[PDB]
């Protein structure tokens, strides 16, 4: 039973995420002339509160829970990661951590949350969402119309986490949603120097254009005799071809156990620990801060 860190990955532009909302409300009626659950026939006014700007924008905080293994990192992230072939849910949930009516989630839950049909029975077993009296989906939307989004969280040194498309992410794991350290994560960095390369084919195919693709990681970690930047060090040293070579896997596995053990804090507010240490007390801050939760599955 592996522990995940799940950030908290606010959006930016909530009418624009409104838009995307009500795009794929249209899309899904047309279709079906599975997508959300029913509004049963005295729930008209649900419906008008939720399908709505206000709810986006006034009443609830839009929320991609990201997950990490390595949340001592998360000052470093520069984008958020999802997989744009696959779905992801749009359900309500506590900001922190429950058998209820659809009223008395609409409530009760200030935030809507963005993750993968995978995650969702384990964040219910959490305290993190609600059962529906069997989960109150509001939507679900495939992941390529998320992606140009900007988002942030409250750890992040820059606050423009443009979400960018990853295919490798695989949708029995955690949320499915990612960030994107490429200053600390080898598989983070391939990603980001391929789509940096074939920017025509992202920028063409995405609501993407170059200029967003320039944000520099803030690297969070240093290896003795490596230095910091160590997701480059090893993309190079192991000579790895795309963020879809086989051997990543591997390199991101010893890379993962390497800064665990070995790896010195190089960021506020841990500067000069080891990381080993740091692990623990950045999920203790985050956990506090109420920046994010404890995730298992």
């Amino acid at each position: 039973s592996q522990e995940y860190t799940l950030i908290k990955i606010f959006v930016s532009n909530v009418k624009d995420f409104y838009s995307i909302f009500m795009n794929s409300i249209r899309s899904s009626q047309s279709v079906l002339n599975t997508f959300f659950t029913d509004f049963e026939k005295g729930e008209e006014d649900l419906k008008n509160k939720i399908w709505n700007e206000d709810f986006f924008v006034k009443d609830k905080k839009v929320i991609f829970l990201g997950s990490t293994l390595k949340p001592e990192t998360a000052y470093g992230q520069n984008y958020t990661f999802i997989n744009p072939n696959e779905y992801y849910y749009l359900t309500l949930g506590f900001d922190k951590q429950n058998i209820m009516t659809k009223e008395e989630i609409i409530n009760s839950c200030p935030n809507i949350y963005v993750c993968s049909e995978n995650s969702l029975y384990n964040l219910a077993y959490q305290g993190i969402i609600p059962l529906l009296k069997d989960v109150f989906i509001l939507n679900k939307i495939k992941g390529e119309h998320f992606v140009g989004l900007e988002t942030y969280t409250n750890i992040s040194k820059i606050k423009n986490l443009y979400i960018l498309p990853m295919t490798t992410i695989k949708m029995n794991i955690s949320t499915g949603i990612v960030p994107c350290v490429s200053s600390d994560s080898t598989d983070d960095y391939a990603c980001l120097e391929d789509i940096r390369k074939k920017k025509n084919y992202y920028c063409e195919k995405y609501n993407l254009k170059e200029e967003q693709l320039k944000n520099n990681s803030e690297s969070c970690i240093e290896l003795p005799e490596i230095g910091n930047n160590t997701g480059k060090y090893y993309y190079e040293k192991e000579k790895v071809s795309s963020y879809k070579d086989v051997k990543l896997q591997k390199i991101k596995e010893v890379l993962y156990k390497k800064q665990y053990f070995e790896g010195i804090m190089t960021v506020d507010p841990y500067k000069g620990m080891k990381t080993f240490n740091c692990r623990k007390l950045a999920k203790q801050n985050i956990i506090r801060n109420l920046d994010g939760f404890l995730y298992s599955e």
